[PDB]
């Protein structure tokens, strides 16, 4: 019926992204992906707070899927019998049936296969959306990720010049709502079902207890810091499925930024801080000019420093004293 | 003095918009509108919660006024003796006197006539603004709507091509602050005056109890769903007079979006989610490609699913399997 | 080593800005600035509420520094022995070492000299960032300001036409977190250290007690209103180092707006309300067309009217009845 070549993709866990071409001479293909839902209790902070998570492929965020404009994305969604709830998937990149959600509702023990054509370029959120009050709950429990649909000629600056990245990372930000008991300690639950009543009362007050990248406080730091070298052009894809974020690379800039995340629009240049609308993904690229540590944060600094929303980059290379120099080191006031 | 032709407009209740031309060969006219203030107790949710509303023309939002660049808008504002408070009107589209507010303060029993020239194209908020602490209270009680000022040549994509809509809807989003008693039930009041003290304490904490389109949970659903057909280009005008919103059409896109709402700027293309700044209106147009149900939401999903901010479209036409198809229906895992 | 001419600047307190050229025939210079940190208890509202402030040069916000693209900015930061905490400075305009913060940490009694090259045009935040949980606390205590880096040819509209302002004001917005005691009154503290524990618990709940321009409720009103005349083009630079804002000039517009604040991007035109992302500065220019009072607010009106975020302009000149007129004054309903 639809007679195109098929290509399988092996998804990798964020913040890494599966191998792909930017500009390509391939024509349209059916690109095949598989997502398996996992409900699990996880640790979200350095004090040992636990959380009833619901995930695609066992990670928060779900993995980034990368295709090109005109491809057909065929996803097998699997809800094993070890889960307790029905789940589905909705792609903001897709057209019709509530983004696919109306065609993908599966009980524990079932799977479904959905195909959608990638007619719109950019980065887009996907998330679970089973219906009614379950929709927010599933999403803030971790069931969201993103897809990137590239132009076949790769990215451009709007002003006919190509924009090629040397690497891409995917930072998924997650607002989490963990209730406290009378003592003021965070509560733990035996199942997602049991967490629901207390969690929903807290959610409706709209203030998260934690805001984290890659599912945990400190996930993208120390040994798991993002890396680059001076001279490298890095693309950072940032998603937030429920709540606004304001990304900022401390010590750097957004050289080229698509804050609404859609490549039919020219990027903005030379930003300090950009804005990711809740329910969207955006993308920023920067060429590193200096070595050392950078922090990538949401620039509500309370959220960054106290609620979990800080990642690090470690950058190698030579210090440029023309760009910045300590003229005189700390010394007593004359 | 000002010797131009006069044209009366009969306003219609949102989400409908009074009949108007897009591109027009008419020159400037004085366009005449009348707004009558109504204070009333209304029901805002399916559990029967009540609210002391203050409205233009008896609706939340007030009706959309549509004119063209260079027109003169002459508004008669009427505050009948059955109301209890002074009221006025401020147009963000207008220049001078706090948008008209400083020239339109009227006690119960009075009316006033204001004229302003429409020098700026786009969609703009209007709202009551009597002075001091009353300003937020009147606005979050429902006294806000919007005006659309069209270019005389109609809308364009910035890239010399015309953008004609087949229909336009106006979705006004309202953040509401209903206090709870010691039990945890929503309180009811006999008058706006009596609601004021409890309402103001809640407002200053910045978290709404409800966020609704067209004045009530479920207002734009079921029999009152928005409608379209595959192939129709629909313009959705969205306003929020006090608090940010992030509109999203589930299963669709914003083909052409003016998120800051001003037609001197080219629209952005192919958005998933857009951002309406508190105190502004924006506009998005989409051509439907698939039939079925779509939800139009703010993509803070807690607000959408739990606080009231969801509308529906029912779209007629033929399903397009090239864009999306269920390859295999729900089935047991092999 | 770096052999360029040196120029000293005398900083002035906001909302004024030190004298500078827009378009300039000067080449790159080393521009020298000095900032002295002051910790002090201040009054932030008309009821006499006090607050433990931490400031650059004794003001909230810190003063605006103005330079041109390609200049080298050399800042002497001074932390006198009368202060109690270590401090530093981070410039969003600068490249490397966490914006300078990693090179400027000074204990009470010390000073440091940092030089950075201004490679990026626009308005940018600077703020203290000592490390960890101290970062948000220092910033919301008042330790933030902004810098403007102008193109050497001055500003343009993107469409080759020059945009010259007759004056510029700097409005720094500050979200403040003052705890309440059991009575419900605001608490006072003897030192910043003692304020810390209660302040941090409140901060993590993300709702400010006050939102103020220029450090106090009513600071930019009455005798300290901003001024202009009909026909004057005024540039308003607005910063928020931690939390989003949505500026709006009541009775006017943003004729040309850089809401992300970066002059490599063309401005948007004819805005009603614009958006300043937390951790950024933006800039709007407007030519006054009418005399009288204007209010400049964040258009969350609860914040504007009840939490402190309102400034005034008093504009002189002749009223234009073509733009707006009271056709009929308040009168009894026929
Ligand atoms: O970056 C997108 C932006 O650039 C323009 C040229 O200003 O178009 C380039 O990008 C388009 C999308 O990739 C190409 O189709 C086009 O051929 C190319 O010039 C704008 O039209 C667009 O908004
Ligand atoms: O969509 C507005 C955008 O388009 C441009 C052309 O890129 O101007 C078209 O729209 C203007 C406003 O309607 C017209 O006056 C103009 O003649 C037409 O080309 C841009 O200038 C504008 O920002
Ligand atoms: O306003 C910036 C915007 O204008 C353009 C022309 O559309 O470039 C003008 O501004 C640049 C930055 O000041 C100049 O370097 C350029 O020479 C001038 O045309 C755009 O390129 C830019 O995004
Ligand atoms: O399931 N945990 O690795
Ligand atoms: O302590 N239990 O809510
Ligand atoms: O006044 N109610 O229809
Ligand atoms: O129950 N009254 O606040
Ligand atoms: O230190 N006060 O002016
Ligand atoms: O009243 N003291 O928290
Ligand atoms: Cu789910
Ligand atoms: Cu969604
Ligand atoms: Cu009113
Ligand atoms: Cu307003
Ligand atoms: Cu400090
Ligand atoms: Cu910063």
């Amino acid at each position: 019926d639809l007679k195109l070549p098929r290509q399988k993709v092996e998804l990798v866990a964020p913040p890494f992204v599966h191998a792909h071409e930017q500009a390509t001479k391939q024509g349209p293909k059916i690109v095949e992906f598989k997502l398996t839902i996992e409900e699990k209790k996880v640790v979200i902070d350095e004090k040992g707070t636990t959380f009833q998570a619901m995930t695609f492929n066992g990670s928060m965020p779900g993995p980034l899927m990368v295709v090109h404009e005109g491809d057909y994305v065929e996803t097998t969604l699997v809800n094993p019998a070890t889960n307790t709830m029905p789940h589905n998937i909705d792609f903001h990149s897709a057209t019709g049936a509530l983004g696919g959600g109306a065609l993908t509702l599966i009980n524990p023990g079932e799977q479904v296969v959905l195909r959608w054509k990638a007619t719109k370029t950019g980065v887009f959120v996907y998330h679970c959306a089973p219906g009614g009050p379950m929709i927010p709950w599933h999403v803030v429990s971790g069931m969201n990720g993103a897809v990137m649909v590239l132009p076949r000629d790769g990215l451009n600056d709007g002003k006919g010049h190509a924009l090629k990245y040397d690497k891409v990372y995917y930072v998924g930000e997650q607002d989490m709502y963990v209730p406290r008991d009378e003592k003021g300690n965070f509560k733990s639950y035996d199942s997602p079902g049991e967490a629901f009543t207390d969690t929903e009362e807290m959610m409706k007050k709209l203030i998260p207890s934690h805001v984290v990248f890659n599912g945990k406080v400190g996930a993208l730091t120390g040994k798991n810091a993002l890396t680059a070298n001076v001279g490298e052009n890095v693309l950072i894809v940032h998603s937030q499925a429920n709540r606004d974020s304001r990304p900022h690379l401390i010590g750097g800039h957004g050289d080229y930024v698509w804050e609404t995340g859609k490549f039919g629009n020219a990027p903005e240049v030379g930003l300090e801080t950009w804005f990711i609308r809740g329910g969207s993904a955006g993308a920023a690229m920067y060429k590193f000019m200096q070595p050392g540590i950078y922090a990538y944060v949401t620039h509500n600094l309370i959220e960054a420093a106290d609620l979990g929303a800080t990642a690090h980059f470690k950058v190698e290379g030579k210090w440029n004293d023309d760009l910045m120099t300590q003229v005189k080191a700390p010394a007593e006031i004359p």
